């Protein structure tokens, strides 16, 4: 039954999300390069992409920091959408459900999309383009700040080498955790957690037999995903307040609420 437990989660995941990790690794081993101001004009103007849907243009970082929005924002659904086809999680009531998304999906966005990046940079626009490293670190502070830290995580933790199914559970865990502030139901979502982290250390013994500490290496993981959200965090407060100019997606302004 704890089997069925863990291939149903790695349905939801297969079913929800876009691109998978091998997907992913297999394109970034050609996409578009976005290296510069003309090549991202050349990547806006078609060879890669909602230009038209996004804010008015102020800058060049902010119109970047737009494109960061609109994928963040994007996988919250799919995030969402994986979430509500989790029986255990469907069944909590509707408030529990986004108190858990609210503080659980950044954790989980990091960590997942940490398979779209290497040393040199990450995909873009569903794998059609690939924005250079060192181009994001060349926009202004505080949108350079809030972009690097995110690499330094994806880099260590794609040394770990999961594949889509670890991930499955992965996330998992990360939403259904019993520590986000407010919740309702506690037990019943910290029961939920440890089923999860059952299933994900039982998967990680037959899927990766040699792999020693691999389980309380991932543990280690979601400690540290905690810090990078809590960064980020203040970063994005930073922005709320001294960048009057750069708007937050509605949804986005939520969760920093
Ligand atoms: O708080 C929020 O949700 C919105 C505020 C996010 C601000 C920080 O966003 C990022 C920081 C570091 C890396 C990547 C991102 C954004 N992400 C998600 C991500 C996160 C972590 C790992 C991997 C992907 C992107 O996928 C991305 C999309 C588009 C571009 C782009 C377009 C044209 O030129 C550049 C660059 C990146
Ligand atoms: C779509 C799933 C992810 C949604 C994340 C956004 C959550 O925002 C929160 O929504 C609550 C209303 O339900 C409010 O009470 C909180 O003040 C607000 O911060």
């Amino acid at each position: 039954d704890l089997k069925a437990f863990s291939k149903h989660i790695y349905n939801a995941y297969l079913k929800n999300f876009n691109m998978t990790k091998k997907k992913a690794r297999s394109i970034l081993t050609a996409p578009f390069v976005i290296h510069d101001i003309e090549t991202l004009w050349q990547a806006e103007k078609g060879l890669v992409w909602l230009v038209n849907g996004l804010p008015p243009y102020k800058e060049i970082s902010v119109h970047v920091f737009y494109r960061c929005q609109c994928t963040t924002v994007e996988t919250v659904r799919e995030l969402t959408e994986f979430a509500k086809s989790i029986p255990s999680f469907s069944s909590l009531f509707l408030n529990d459900q986004v108190t858990l998304l609210k503080y659980g999906v950044h954790e989980a966005i990091f960590a997942m999309l940490a398979s779209i990046v290497n040393k040199d940079g990450l995909l873009v626009a569903n794998g059609s383009g690939f924005v250079t490293r060192e181009f994001l670190r060349s926009l202004r502070k505080p949108f350079s700040d809030i972009i690097e830290p995110k690499f330094e995580f994806a880099v260590k933790f794609n040394a770990l080498e999961l594949d889509d199914s670890d991930l499955a559970l992965f996330i998992a865990a990360i939403i259904l955790c019993g520590d986000r502030p407010g919740l309702m139901n506690v037990p019943r979502v910290e029961a939920i957690q440890d089923t999860i982290l059952r299933a994900l250390e039982f998967h990680l013994q037959a899927n990766h037999p040699d792999a020693q500490y691999l389980f309380p290496k991932l543990l280690q993981k979601m400690a540290d995903l905690r810090q990078l959200v809590t960064e980020h965090a203040q970063m994005m407060q930073r922005i709320k307040k001294t960048e009057t100019e750069t708007s937050l997606h509605p949804l986005l302004q939520e969760i920093y609420k």
